[PDB]
């Protein structure tokens, strides 16, 4: 696989969003992802809905949480594939409390067919994210408030509790890192970013990495 690899340089991904005090990661992980996925399929870089899940997405949890897995299985099998634009159904749960699901005034932005889990190994999920694009991951964030910036070696590693995406890596540098995009504001981290170590499974990294698929 090459040396390094950042989705973000090539433009492939969207701009850093805010969950607010909602815990719907689940779903920025997931949306974000399908940007991605979409974008590199041969279309533009589209801002998609968060929302649609949180409020319509009834195998997860709103803003009490909720897997990404069952984001990607909701949207094609209850969705029929259908992933709403951001503009059409804008993310209104920023205070905790998620409005009803409308099913009508929205506008398709992309359509998925399906989803890959990937391996429990960093090596083979960067040899996808390099081939393929950004990957969404779990991860153990315990230890992520206090974080402000440089690559985090020593993360928290004990529960799955969060959810993020994987845009690239760098192998050639003294530590080995991955670079993740979080939904907390480009005021948290490096401008909305976090590195952390690649190879020790920091945050449990490698657990439950998978990606949208659309053609
Ligand atoms: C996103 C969480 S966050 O709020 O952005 N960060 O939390 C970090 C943290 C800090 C201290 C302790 C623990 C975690 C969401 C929050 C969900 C939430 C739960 C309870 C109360 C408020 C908010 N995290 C999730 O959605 C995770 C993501 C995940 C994906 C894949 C595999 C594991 C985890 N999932 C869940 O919380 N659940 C809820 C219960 N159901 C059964 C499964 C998904």
């Amino acid at each position: 696989a090459p040396a390094a690899v950042d989705w973000r340089a090539r433009g492939a991904v969207t701009a850093v969003k805010d969950q607010g005090q909602c815990g719907s990661c689940w779903a920025f992980s997931a949306i974000g992802n399908v940007e991605c996925q979409w974008f590199l399929a041969g279309h533009p870089l589209t801002n998609l809905s968060e929302q649609m899940l949180v409020s319509c997405d009834k195998t997860d949890s709103g803003c009490s949480g909720g897997l990404m897995n069952n984001a990607f299985e909701w949207i094609v099998q209850e969705n029929n594939g259908a992933v709403y634009t951001e503009d059409s159904y804008p993310y209104a749960s920023g205070e905790g409390i998620s409005p009803p699901c409308t099913t009508s005034g929205h506008t398709v932005g992309a359509t998925i067919t399906g989803h890959v889990e990937l391996p429990q190994d960093e090596a083979q999920i960067a040899a996808w994210l390099a081939v393929n694009g950004p990957v969404a991951v779990a991860v153990d964030a315990s230890s992520w408030m206090t974080y402000t910036g440089g690559v985090m070696t020593s993360c928290v590693s004990e529960q799955l509790d969060h959810g993020v995406l994987l845009v690239g890596y760098n192998d050639s540098a003294a530590v080995p890192y991955w670079i993740i995009k979080n939904s907390w504001t480009t005021q948290w981290g490096e401008e909305g970013y976090i590195r952390i170590a690649k190879g020790s499974n920091q945050c449990l990294v490698k657990e439950e990495a998978s990606s949208a698929v659309v053609g």
